[PDB]
């Protein structure tokens, strides 16, 4: 495997990471904000893997803007920036919780420590759950609320949640062995609000899933065009918003939705508005160590 190249995926992913970071300042209208990042990734020719996430405050994830959006950050807005890019399949995912204009509060430390821990413990030839453990402990340590459902994942070429969910918990069933080539993105999310996250309207991101011969004209055309340019990875309403008469469009893939050619990730919301702490890094287990493609 060409982990070598893969790494680049994270390096750019970093380059963006770092930059995307400083720009997270009140007055930064997510829309512009995002875009900024996105094509900045494009600047290196880094192929994105999904759109730039900006869930913040109590919304877990799955929020990239669409044009028509505004939302300029307010200070302390516990912003979440999640970057994803790959290079012909070879993915990369790194995420940061950002307290807008302010400091690394205790919440921030936690999730970051979390990551840390898992890495420390991280070594090919381990039971996932041991990571899982590490994690919770760093959160019960700082006394907080991890998120149950929303956890890290194994990835494969061209496949985001290609599998094995490194939970932010020691689930005594994650008796799975990490090995040389196994590669995961450890996504530690925390909060204060109970511990879950929920599906939430709207959905700005969808992704192809299967060809179901369509009946409505430009629908076929959409899933066809969607197919062409995107394939398996996700995209936003924003991504298509520059392609037709607005409603006609939503409607379109919406029709496409139900037929089943694509799925649409809504948003997740910290079940009870708990501050969505969130930090992410992708690695690869090898043996005694592992490596951070997203430094």
């Amino acid at each position: 495997m060409d982990t070598e190249k893969l790494m680049k995926a994270g390096e750019i992913a970093k380059k963006v990471r770092e930059k995307a970071i400083k720009l997270a300042r009140p007055g930064m209208l997510l829309l512009e904000l995002a875009e900024s990042i996105e094509k900045m990734i494009m600047e290196l020719g880094g192929k994105p893997a999904f759109p730039v996430n900006l869930s913040i405050n109590e919304i877990a994830a799955h929020y990239t803007p669409y044009k028509g959006d505004t939302t300029v950050l307010k200070e302390g807005d516990y912003l979440k920036i999640d970057v994803g890019v790959h290079i012909d399949g070879f993915i990369a995912d790194t995420a940061v919780t950002v307290r807008v204009g302010m400091e690394e509060d205790e919440l921030m430390e936690a999730a970051k420590e979390a990551l840390n821990a898992a890495i420390s413990v991280a070594r090919a030839g381990v039971e996932i759950k041991e990571l899982g453990k590490a994690i919770e402990n760093e959160i019960r340590k700082r006394g907080f609320k991890p998120i149950v459902n929303l956890s890290g994942h194994k990835i494969e070429r061209y496949k985001l949640h290609a599998g094995i969910s490194i939970p932010n918990i020691y689930r005594p069933h994650d008796n799975y062995v990490l090995k040389e080539g196994d590669v995961f993105a450890i996504e530690p999310f925390a909060t204060i609000g109970a511990g879950q996250v929920i599906e939430v309207p709207p959905t700005l991101i969808y992704m192809y899933v299967r060809d179901v011969p369509v009946r409505v004209a430009q629908a076929r055309f959409l899933l066809a065009k969607i197919k062409r340019e995107y394939g398996t990875l996700p995209f936003a309403y924003r991504w298509l918003q520059n392609d037709m008469p607005e409603g006609q469009l939503k409607l379109a893939l919406k029709t496409l939705e139900k037929a089943g050619a694509i799925y649409g990730y809504p948003v997740l919301k910290e079940i009870r508005n708990g501050i969505v702490a969130q930090f992410e890094h992708t690695i690869i287990v090898e043996k005694d160590s592992v490596i951070v493609t997203t430094e």
